[PDB]
């Protein structure tokens, strides 16, 4: 079997055991994928929370505003999967704003210097990784990022909003260079996961209406439905979709109520 | 392995081995589901084309019109299924509107009548498979339908885009009730593919624009498509289909996923 | 002065006065449009409703459902205007749809009659409609139907959705076969309105608010797009919501 | 009436008469409103421009990348109309992106420098212009951004594309701030129009395409040429008459938008 039989996949995003990534990785190598994972910060303690994945994998350093980081990652990546060996797949599960960007802070009140790192993290460095990636890629293959619905405003998520229109619109983009490697390029837009990342009755009211909204209902606390419909799009089975989003959501974008 | 291993599931809309329904069928085979097929009106034509697939399914008739048909559905499924037994999963991949309400014929004067039945066909007759087909659904099942991306106008197709705008928003409905067994719904736009559907539109349009514009409609797909769009090709449809019908997308329902290339996300 | 001053403009769907198409009819005559009327059933009643309006206005039989009306409204409506008169707008306000497609009937068991009946009504007739005026319309000219929101599944509104999400589709095919004419067609998206026909938290999630009693806003945006001020929008959608379509909360 | 009369409405963005802000300024002034001019760069040239507008209006300094320029503005634009009075309207009409992010130059080797700089000049400004001028805007008001529908990516509009996409999100933002002022917000998506930044973005080729392919799927027609459409869309949304809608996008691109083909 294995849905992922055979593939190799890159899985960035990983900082805790409650990370989307981490849940990512962990089906995907149920499903028979052989991973190489990257780490921003802490690599240390990744490295103690990558040994709890059902199997091992190469971790390297990445840190997405870095331009060494980004020149020598193509080449790290074949030295960790045996040279004359591409990857099958990439996922981008990597995100950031300034508090300022953020919560309770007035939308006006954030200053661009902040805007701007948020928009290089979030949005911007999901070109400069599949700029990264692409060369080593393989046909058929395909680029995954992730993505919180931004088409109407809501209380909160402010300037992060904003960066996952911009991430939106870089998708597009990059499904028409991908394109030309044989590679599909898309978003999973997820509900809300109880994640390191996400952390009064504003959040609360906005959080609940997922459930809600939901004809099959939603979990904050189970990342395993975003994971699995972000393998599906690593697979063989969603051959023809690209510069897409795909909802793993319980369906709530759909319904107003 | 078999991505759909296991599962029983309804596949309508056969009616010629290069249907989309016939391709979605025969990978839903391959990937180790058990079948049952439904097909309209040239019953001794379809089942000589469903001994084609890999694997026997049988084979009932669904008027999706016939009040009749659709009230006996759900028992003449579980007969051939075995009692106990229920469907993990159902495709709806039939579509119709009169001439009238296509081609070079004017927007303006199909007859309601004409607009109605296609309408009947094409986007109500969803809800009414769900309704019939829902009550031998296991929870975690699946219904899929075919639409053809209606956001946009286009030459020729016409009121058939207004039947998949309706189509559009009965899933999202037929979304609400199926959530209530553990069910999806959604539905798989479609790029354009070589099924006979277009063929009688086509022809009458030979000599005049819009058998042009078909055409340029046609062809601006693969060069719209980031990765390339083929026409002749179904099986990254069937495939898409069969995505959806497996546990592999447990998160989506009342939603619509584009099988097309990427077409629909690009300005050319 | 007087946005509309000039125009000549054909309004459907009054039958109180508290329907959305009287205050457009209000609205159009302040700005000095002049108007000719349709009504579908209890035309003495209607007529009755109209004369409340600022002006006179003809007010002529038109059930978008009876072909043999339709066949003779442009012919009609020349007279009510007079020799080398045009058409400058037209103004669609009229829907339906049975009980069994709305409300607390389970979405199932709307009979296809029922659903087709809604459909002929709320959205086909948006075409017969244009097919029929656009004949007698000036360049420059534009047709307004009225729409809700039909891009998400809520409750309560069941087969009426689909309806408009099949009128959003007619619009744009209408917009194709108006502009050969030079004409415009659009929707005006409303937020709920306390009509007729009937109609808590749109005041919630509009950033300036939403009076479900004040058909008045409506009435305007309506009236904006048959003025010139708008000369470059069809096949389109206005959003008449207070800006509630583009909040989730 | 003067479909403006009486209002008095900023509009930034003139560079040259065939600028965007030129026309709606133009209109805006033949529909009787007063006006308040800004402008970038070459403000001495800018004058010369708007010395050929129906009337004469003041003309303000504002870079928008200018923090100064920014926490002076209302200051400045109150001086310009005289104590006591607010402004009724304000027109974004403002863009940038540098070359490598912005034609034939590969999307993947646009520097983040350069897209930060058009990101902070096409959608950041947007926010940064509303927080500078609604405490001096009258209830009632409209705020005004232009758009160039980004929703499908394309060849050339490239990372000016994400700015725009950007710049919606912004929109809809500006409007949760806008809305406890009694204000509006809203973008105008134009079709294109032949401005100093259309050149650009080989040139004269891709242009007559460009204004056949637009004309060809707008069911009314497009003329490059002309940007009077558009500034009357501007007007009004700056109008009374669209009272009821923020957040929001109003497509002025002959409905192009609206067919596949
Ligand atoms: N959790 C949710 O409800 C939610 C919903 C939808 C989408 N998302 C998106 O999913 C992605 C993962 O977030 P999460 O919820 O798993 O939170 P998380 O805390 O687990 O992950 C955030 C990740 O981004 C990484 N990161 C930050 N700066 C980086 C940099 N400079 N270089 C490389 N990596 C960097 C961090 O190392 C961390 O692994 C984000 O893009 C987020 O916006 C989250
Ligand atoms: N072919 C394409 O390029 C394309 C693209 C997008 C979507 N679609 C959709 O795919 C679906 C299948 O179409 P296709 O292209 O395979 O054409 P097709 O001719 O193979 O399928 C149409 C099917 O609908 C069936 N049908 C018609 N009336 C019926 C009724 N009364 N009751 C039961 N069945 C009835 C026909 O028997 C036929 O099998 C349709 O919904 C169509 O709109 C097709
Ligand atoms: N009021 C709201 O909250 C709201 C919101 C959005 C859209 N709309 C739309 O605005 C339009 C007007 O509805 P309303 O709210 O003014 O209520 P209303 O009851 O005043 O309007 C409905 C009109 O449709 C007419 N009608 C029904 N069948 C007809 C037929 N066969 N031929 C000709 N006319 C026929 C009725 O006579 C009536 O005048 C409808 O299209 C409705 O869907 C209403
Ligand atoms: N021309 C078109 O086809 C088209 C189509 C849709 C939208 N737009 C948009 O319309 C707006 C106006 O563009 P245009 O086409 O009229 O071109 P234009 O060159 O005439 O005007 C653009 C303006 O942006 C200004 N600008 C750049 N950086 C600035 C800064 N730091 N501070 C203040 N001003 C600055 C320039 O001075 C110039 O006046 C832009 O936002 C553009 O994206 C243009
Ligand atoms: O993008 C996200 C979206 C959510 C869902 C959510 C949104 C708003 C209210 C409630 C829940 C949760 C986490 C998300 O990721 C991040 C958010 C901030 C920062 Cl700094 C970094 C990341 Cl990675
Ligand atoms: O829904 C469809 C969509 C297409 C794609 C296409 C559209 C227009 C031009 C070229 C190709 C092709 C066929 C489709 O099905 C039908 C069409 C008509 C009838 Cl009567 C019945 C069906 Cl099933
Ligand atoms: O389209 C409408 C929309 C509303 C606003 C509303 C929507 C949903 C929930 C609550 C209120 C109100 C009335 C509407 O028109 C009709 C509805 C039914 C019938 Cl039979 C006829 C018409 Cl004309
Ligand atoms: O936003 C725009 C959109 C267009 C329409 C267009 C798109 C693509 C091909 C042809 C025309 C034209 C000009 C636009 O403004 C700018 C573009 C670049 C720069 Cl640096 C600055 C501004 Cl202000």
């Amino acid at each position: 079997t294995g849905l992922l039989d055979g593939k190799r996949i890159l899985v960035s995003g990983i900082i805790t055991d409650s990370s989307i990534a981490f849940h990512i990785a962990r089906v995907a190598q149920e499903q028979g994928a052989q991973l190489v994972l990257t780490g921003f910060d802490r690599l240390r303690l990744i490295q103690r929370i990558t040994d709890r994945l059902p199997a091992k994998a190469p971790l390297l350093e990445l840190d997405v505003q870095n331009e060494e980081h980004l020149a020598s990652l193509a080449g790290r990546v074949t030295e960790a999967i045996g040279a004359g060996n591409k990857l099958d797949g990439v996922v981008h599960s990597i995100g950031f704003m300034p508090q300022t960007g953020m919560g309770i802070n007035p939308f006006f009140d954030a200053p661009y210097a902040d805007v701007s790192k948020g928009i290089h993290i979030s949005a911007y460095s999901y070109a400069s990784m599949a700029k990264a990636l692409l060369p080593i890629m393989n046909p058929g293959g395909s680029i995954v990022g992730m993505d919180f619905d931004p088409s109407r405003a809501m209380p909160a998520y402010n300037w992060m909003t904003v960066a996952k229109s911009a991430l939106e619109s870089v998708n597009r983009f990059v499904a028409r260079e991908a394109g030309k490697y044989g590679v599909r390029s898309n978003l999973v837009a997820a509900g809300p996961i109880r994640t390191l990342a996400m952390s009064g009755a504003q959040i609360q009211l906005l959080e609940e209406g997922w459930d809600q909204r939901a004809p099959i209902g939603w979990n904050m606390k189970d990342a395993t439905p975003v994971a699995k419909t972000v393998c599906a799009l690593l697979s063989d089975w969603l051959p023809a979709t690209t510069g897409d989003i795909i909802y793993a959501d319980g369906g709530a974008h759909t319904q107003l109520l």
